[PDB]
């Protein structure tokens, strides 16, 4: 389903080419820069939680935008994804002139086309999003955003209030099948005591990057293929290899587990769902219609 006022041909007319020129960039940038493409999924993750699918964290003004220097590493968003909205944003201006494509809609966008470079599904994207001109206040981002220590039932109800559900909760987690985390962000588990349900080879090996609470390091989200998007993060689940709590209780909490088994032993099952789900994220709390501008430079406002 596609929420009203979005269309999967709302540049037809005013810059058919907008696609194209999102994914070419994205391929192009990737090659020197692996990990552009889980930075550039996760901000529209991000975005989306953060008061909704509106570009508000590209602002310079808003908590966790381009400019924060107050919040912790793993609030602290990897650079280059910022700058390649942007640049992607410059070659459609010139294309199909200024402000014609929105903010939001290329954050949609290159998510997908980070997803299909790094080996996972191609699925249709609805466009039409308006960029919001509101800051991103730090109560908007905890407010919106579960935190990695977050089990099973809390990431539910956070999910319910917009209408995703448990399969949409385990599919889109495994956007962690790319990328990378913070220490802080695991560590938790592994001080003062081990978590139960760490792996106890895996915690030996993450210990060996964070070997004390406060370490200043990040390892990947994937053990088994970090850069590459496919099924393995449920198959670390199975294994009690998740890094975040978040992830593994995915594993041991009843409403999730059989999902990621089904996910695990099939990858299809999961590129079929992922795609549905990521279609159902980009759709939260958009601005359309009048509501909103469309952004001339996504890091301020016009
Ligand atoms: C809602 C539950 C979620 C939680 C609690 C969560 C938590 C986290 C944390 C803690 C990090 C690492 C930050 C750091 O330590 O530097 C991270 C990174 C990441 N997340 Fe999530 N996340 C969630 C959902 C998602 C979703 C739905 C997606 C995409 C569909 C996603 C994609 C990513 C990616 C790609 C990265 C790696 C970023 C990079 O390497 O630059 N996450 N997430
Ligand atoms: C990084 C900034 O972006 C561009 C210019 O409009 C500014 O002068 C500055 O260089
Ligand atoms: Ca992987
Ligand atoms: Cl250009
Ligand atoms: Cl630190
Ligand atoms: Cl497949
Ligand atoms: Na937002």
């Amino acid at each position: 389903p596609v929420a009203r006022g979005l269309s999967y041909d709302f540049y037809k007319r005013s810059c058919p080419r907008a696609e194209a020129i999102v994914r070419s960039f994205v391929q192009d940038a990737v090659r020197r820069d692996v990990g552009l493409a889980a930075g550039l999924l996760r901000l529209h993750f991000h975005d989306c939680f953060v008061q909704g699918c509106d570009a508000s964290v590209l602002l310079d003004g808003s908590a966790t935008g381009p400019a924060e220097k107050q919040a912790p590493p793993n609030l602290t968003l990897r650079p280059s994804a910022f700058k390649a909205i942007n640049d992607i944003h410059d070659r459609l201006t010139r294309e199909c002139g200024g402000s014609v494509v929105s903010c939001s809609d290329v954050l949609a966008l290159a998510a997908r086309d980070s997803v299909v470079v790094s080996g996972g599904p191609s699925y249709r994207v609805p466009l039409g999003r308006r960029d919001s001109p509101s800051f991103a206040t730090q109560q908007d981002v905890l407010a919106g955003l579960p935190p990695p220590t977050a089990t099973v039932p809390a990431l539910l109800a956070v999910l319910s209030k917009i209408n995703l559900d448990a399969t949409d909760l385990v599919a889109l987690s495994g956007g962690h099948t790319i990328g990378l985390g913070h220490c802080t962000s695991f560590e938790g588990r592994l001080f003062p005591r081990p978590d139960p349900t760490l792996n106890a080879t895996f915690a030996g090996r993450l210990r060996q990057t964070c070997p004390a609470k406060g370490t200043d390091r990040r390892t990947v989200l994937d053990v088994r293929t970090p850069n590459i998007f496919d099924n393995k993060y449920y198959v670390n689940l199975v294994n009690r290899e998740g890094l975040f709590t978040s992830d593994q209780d995915l594993f041991t909490n009843a409403s999730t587990r059989v999902i990621v088994s089904k996910f695990a032993r099939s990858q299809k099952s999961f590129f079929d769902q992922f795609t549905s789900s990521m279609v159902q994220m980009g759709q939260i709390k958009v601005l359309t219609g009048s509501q909103g501008q469309i952004r001339s430079n996504c890091s301020a406002r016009n």
